[PDB]
């Protein structure tokens, strides 16, 4: 077969806000992303950009707890109909014979108990690799450094198990979820490699 | 030739404890691992899981020094007979014409003086890249975050030089080497890329 | 076409000091490097070693500000004539039909305003991924840990835009730019992956 498959999805301009992220106060928001993936003979390499904008993200509750939220979770999925909590969009696979199941991560060998899938449930991974990024911010958003916990996570839905890539983005400062602050934030490219579930 | 070679070794369940790790108090232990490697046109990509279990690791000396140990070293080798201090097991290479020498890292250009190979010697690398992981832990094991120093290291044995991949796993808290504490710990997948010594 | 292209440049021994780095006090220095790159079906993987040596780097101003400098910037470019602030040398591309434009990074989706290219200008990136290395040091050089900010950066020159890979190396301690201290420092291999601008 083909030794290498690729997948590209999302908004190249980061100006289309068609995905979803849930923060630690269980508030759901619209976000933009750009996703580029490779399956290189069973190695899954994933590049991701994420953007939030006060003007497109949605209502930000006031209440101290909500306004002081710092963490939010984003999910990259290869199961766009069956287990897609962050609403990854249909994209382009190369070559033409590849399919999105070429982009499922191999199960995480450190984790057994799965997350029960919700459309708006907040999942906070406390295990796995930790990366640090400085974000690109505009306006009155001042999150500071963004820590990123990233790992393959087993997710249960309707008696089926899926492994998804989970990103917990962890602001240094409360800022971006406070409705009194307008602004934007972009982080990336966040790179993550792991074994793929199959060969392309 | 083939542009891409792969190697897989170890325990998929992490329930077979056939490798070896030495900690900073020079105490040797049995551990489980799962190793997946790629040589992509001379780029070596390595994925590793590691597991320790109080019930299989071996005797844990008491003595303050031993019980308060936090660091341990694991070695990934492509020289399973000649220079294999952590006891990587025979595995599966793809394609059929590839050999394990396809998985030797290129020499580290920052290091000249080699480590003198021992079957039970403790080597503590103080140079190189540093990654941080949160482990998956059970029972009364509470190591906290695991720092990971990882790099290709030159190793001497019987007038021959080998480059191996060295991992120093560095617990935040003394816990796992204290014989009064039962538990387990899994870390991974730890990803590391470096130039390969050759093309596959 | 070829799914995989490679590029190799610089000094394998790190003993040829033909590249350039500018530090935070705007002092320019000669340095050695070794650069190995892959374009794997549009994924750009870059391995870099960097070396400074008091005996080859050039004049180190005294003046408190200069001597206490800790950060310096290195640029990897695929535009060796048009936009090459660190003086990457001509190298070897494989296969024979590949060219250096196969190694241009895709534009950074988080950054719009470019850096105005200088031959000796200091650029300090404050956004992007952050890695940590322990360096290999000799003599009276004691920089401690080296933080590394690394990202693709848009650069303007003569009405043309280029994306280059920018590395900000950030010493923990003032040491290496103090003319009273002789020594050397090597860091690497620093690995960085990002999307490539094109397929090879």
């Amino acid at each position: 077969s083909t030794p290498i498959a690729t997948f590209v999805s999302g908004s190249p301009s980061l100006n289309t806000y068609n995905a979803t992220t849930v923060n630690s106060s269980a508030n759901a928001f619209s976000c933009a992303y750009y996703l580029q993936q490779w399956n290189i003979q069973g190695l899954l390499v994933t590049s991701l950009y994420l953007k939030l904008d006060s003007a497109t993200m949605g209502n930000r509750p006031g209440d101290l707890n909500s306004a002081n939220a710092k963490w939010f979770t984003f999910w990259v999925s290869a199961y766009l109909q069956q287990c897609n909590p962050s609403g990854i969009q249909a994209g382009t696979v190369s070559p033409s014979t590849a399919t999105l199941t070429d982009f499922e991560p191999m199960a995480n060998r450190s984790v057994t108990s799965p997350w029960t899938y919700s459309a708006n449930g907040y999942y906070e991974p406390s295990i796995g690799e930790f990366q640090v990024f400085s974000p690109v911010v505009t306006g009155a958003w001042n999150p500071g450094n963004i820590g990123i916990r990233v790992l393959p996570v087993p997710v249960s839905a309707s008696g089926e198990r899926y492994t998804l890539l989970c990103y917990s983005l962890q602001c240094t400062n409360a800022s971006i979820f406070n409705p009194n602050n307008s602004g934007t934030m972009i982080v990336g490219p966040v790179l993550y490699s792991c074994p793929a579930a199959s060969l392309p």
